[PDB]
């Protein structure tokens, strides 16, 4: 078997993107935050606390005839900008693209944090990093990929997130259409229980290729691009107008500039990111001043290849029991 499903960024700085997905029977249709940065499916709900709900759609367990309380377990989860959520959980039927699963585990929020009533077009996220990552005890409950991994008709789902536009997410299947080149895969490593790689190195613009290991993690649920502070420092210091602001949080720049691109390796490979994905957008609307949409990990602890590097990719996450990842260009 195989899905797919149509991604759109939530708004017009690409800050997210959310996917359609059809929970219990009759189906019930949410939009999720398809995350690779994590390995929970939980959405807004009949139990979450009301004024915790703003126009989010929300799950129903007792109109799905497939839902069943899973007895006693129970949720808790914060994410990297403090976020977080928690409640209990219902196994149900969950498709995405027409891909089925059955006894898929769907946690229900009982309450959500500001940030997520506050995000009315965000349903849930829908996490596809390892299990291990798992929240809910006392006993980890596998992703949505494991569980439909015996029916893939290949270990397999692609990442084609686009630059203000649509794009989509497949699973089971590489679509040849959609990329140019070929693919070239890097190892992962799952200590962490994320989709962690290694880079081969950058180049700034037109400038030499620098040869530096770069271990970050793919994760379609990070808005931007972190990487370490001196190789973000060499990046802005090809942009005249370019500074660090510590009232805004990260380098800033004139809107007006044509900004350089920023390719990465991936082995012997190199992703280019043209300047234009890296102007996320201005500080406020009309401000002459646009925020960089490559930042310093030096605060996070962790390199992340987010938003604004996959969506300059064709990225494919292999779930084969050596999982590996693939970059194409696009
Ligand atoms: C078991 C716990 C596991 C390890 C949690 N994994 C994770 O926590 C990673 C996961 O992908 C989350 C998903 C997100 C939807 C809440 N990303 C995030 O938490 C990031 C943070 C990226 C690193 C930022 N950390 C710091 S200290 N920066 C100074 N958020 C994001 O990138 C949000 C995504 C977003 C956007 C719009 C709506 C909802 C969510 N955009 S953002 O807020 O940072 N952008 C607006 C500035």
């Amino acid at each position: 078997s195989t899905g797919s499903a149509t991604t759109t960024p939530i708004d017009s700085l690409d800050d997210a993107y959310i996917t359609p997905v059809q929970i219990g029977t009759p189906a019930q249709t949410l939009n999720l935050d398809f995350d690779t940065g994590s390995s929970d499916l939980w959405v807004f709900s009949s139990e979450t606390t009301a004024s915790e709900v703003d126009g989010q759609t929300i799950y129903t367990p007792s109109k799905s005839t497939t839902a069943k309380l899973l007895s006693g377990a129970t949720w808790s989860i914060s994410y990297g900008d403090g976020s977080s959520s928690s409640g209990d959980v219902y196994t149900d039927t969950v498709s995405v693209g027409g891909l089925t699963v059955t006894g898929q585990a769907v946690e229900s929020a009982k309450k959500v944090s500001s940030s997520f009533t506050e995000d009315s077009t965000i349903d849930g996220l829908l996490g596809l990093a390892f299990s291990t990552l798992n929240t809910v005890s006392p006993t980890q409950q596998k992703t949505f990929f494991d569980n439909a991994k015996a029916s893939l008709d290949s270990p397999v789902f692609t990442a084609d997130l686009g630059y203000h536009a649509p794009g989509t997410y497949n699973f089971g299947f590489i679509d040849t259409t959609a990329y140019t080149g070929s693919i070239t895969y890097t190892a992962v490593s799952t200590k962490q229980g994320f989709w962690e790689w290694t880079s081969t190195g950058y180049a700034v613009g037109s400038g030499t290729f620098k040869s530096t290991s770069i271990d970050g993690i793919a994760d379609t649920g990070t808005t931007l691009l972190y990487l370490p502070a001196t190789v973000v420092s060499a990046y802005w210091a090809q942009v005249s107008g370019a500074k660090s602001s510590s009232s805004v949080g990260g380098y800033v720049f004139p809107c007006s500039a044509t900004l350089p691109s920023f390719t990465f390796g991936v082995g012997s490979a190199r992703i280019v990111i043209p300047g234009d994905y890296i102007d996320f957008g201005p500080i406020s609307t009309g401000s002459s001043s646009c925020f960089g949409g490559i930042q310093s990990s030096a605060g996070i602890g962790i390199n992340i290849f987010g938003d604004v590097a996959l969506k300059a990719a064709f990225v494919v996450f292999n779930g084969a029991t050596t999982p590996t990842l693939g970059f194409a260009s696009k």
